[PDB]
């Protein structure tokens, strides 16, 4: 499923991000330097 903090969340969606970039997450042009950081980190500490 993968809702890590349910990230599909309670369903109301205004499709009211920005235009353009939706504001598409702090210069992701994808998900690209960072993903090196989580899966195995939390893997030890899970909440």
């Amino acid at each position: 499923y993968n809702s890590g903090k349910l990230e599909e969340f309670v369903q109301g969606n205004l499709e009211r991000e920005c235009m353009e970039e939706k504001c598409s997450f702090e210069e992701a042009r994808e998900v690209f330097e960072n993903t090196e950081r989580t899966t195995e980190f939390w893997k030890q500490y899970v909440d």
